[PDB]
């Protein structure tokens, strides 16, 4: 019943792009510092995930649009939207490096599996674990990636950790999740939409706890960015066809201009 969203951000402006799947069509809204507007992206799909990276100041966007079991990758490289080489379900994606490496996690029929890009083609990764819902975040430590995948069946969410030596279960404690991370520590915020309500758990480096965020919504996507050492987070909560943007900028959650 709800609409499904995915969101990505970049820069110290920042620019934001929000992709919304509604009745089988994905559309896009965009922020460049002074107001929202309708973006150029428009392609069919029932669920959506997104990641993006910068090479210098040039943004590259990848939108993963799922229908049935088929996911179609869409590519922004500064020159229109074009179909990617990637080959119902629900996806989560993350990327790192200037290469880039991509990893796309697909919840299909209760199992989550992984497809990876490393510059020379798509291949099936080692991640294979139960779940009805997936979200993902990652960070670099210099040049080594660390990945956390949040896998949900029922109301139970299991964190999976990749840290250079195989997957292991993390200590984090079908609902729908979204995740973001920042720093080298790192900090993590995970948001969960369950029975019409979105709540938040957070990692310091030292134990999980419940965050302050609590708003209605059957579907959540998030994005975040750093200005110096201050984190700025945007959470997009959807009920029916309405999406509200809540904003963390260091002092409580303010209502955003998103429409
Ligand atoms: C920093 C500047 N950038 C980055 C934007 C750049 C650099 C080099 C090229 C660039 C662009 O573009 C091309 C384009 C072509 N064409 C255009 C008609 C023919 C295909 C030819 C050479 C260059 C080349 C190129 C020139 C000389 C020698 C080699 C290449 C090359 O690697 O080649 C790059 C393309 O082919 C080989 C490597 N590659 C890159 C990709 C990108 O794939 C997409 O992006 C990935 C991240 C995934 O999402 C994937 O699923 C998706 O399809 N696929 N294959
Ligand atoms: C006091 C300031 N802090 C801040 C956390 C701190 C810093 C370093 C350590 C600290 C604590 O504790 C230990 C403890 C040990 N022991 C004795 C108790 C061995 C059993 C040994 C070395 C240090 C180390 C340590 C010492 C020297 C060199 C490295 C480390 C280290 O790797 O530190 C790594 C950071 O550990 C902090 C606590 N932590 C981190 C995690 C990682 O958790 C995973 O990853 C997270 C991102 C989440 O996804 C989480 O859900 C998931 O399970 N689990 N516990
Ligand atoms: C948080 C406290 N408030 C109340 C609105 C506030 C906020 C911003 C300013 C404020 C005061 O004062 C100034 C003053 C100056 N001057 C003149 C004296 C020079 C020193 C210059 C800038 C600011 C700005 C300013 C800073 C950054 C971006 C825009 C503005 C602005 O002028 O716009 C006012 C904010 O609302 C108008 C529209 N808007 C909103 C945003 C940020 O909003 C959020 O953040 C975005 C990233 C998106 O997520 C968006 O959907 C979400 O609503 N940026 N523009």
């Amino acid at each position: 019943s709800s609409v499904q969203t995915a969101a990505t951000s970049w820069g110290t402006v920042p620019s934001i792009a929000v992709y919304t799947a509604n009745n089988g069509k994905i559309t896009e809204r965009c922020w460049d510092g002074k107001g929202w507007y309708t973006g150029a992206f428009n392609e069919p799909g029932d669920n959506v995930s997104v990641t993006s990276w910068l090479v210098g100041s040039a943004i590259h966007i990848r939108v993963y649009a799922s229908t049935g079991t088929t996911t179609t990758e869409w590519c922004w490289d500064g020159n229109g939207w074009t179909k990617g080489a990637y080959t119902g379900d629900q996806t989560a994606a993350t990327s790192w490096g200037t290469v880039p490496s991509i990893a796309v996690y697909t919840a299909n029929n209760g199992k989550i599996t992984e497809r990876c890009w490393d510059g020379k083609g798509w291949y099936t990764g080692a991640f294979n674990e139960p779940g009805d819902n997936v979200s993902v975040t990652s960070w670099l430590v210099g040049s080594a990636i660390h990945i956390r995948v949040y896998a949900s069946t029922g109301t139970t969410t299991t964190e999976w950790c990749w840290d250079g030596n195989g997957w292991t279960k993390g200590a984090y404690t079908g609902d729908q999740t979204a995740a973001t991370s920042w720093g080298t520590v790192p900090s993590i915020a995970v948001y969960t939409a369950n029975n019409g309500k979105i709540t938040e758990r957070c990692w310091d480096g030292k134990g999980w706890y419940t965050g302050a965020f609590n708003e209605p919504g059957d579907n959540v996507s998030v994005t975040s960015w750093l200005v110096g050492s201050a984190i700025h987070i945007r959470v997009y909560a959807s009920t029916g066809t309405t999406t509200t943007e809540w904003c963390w900028d260091g002092n409580g959650w303010t209502k955003g201009a998103y429409t």
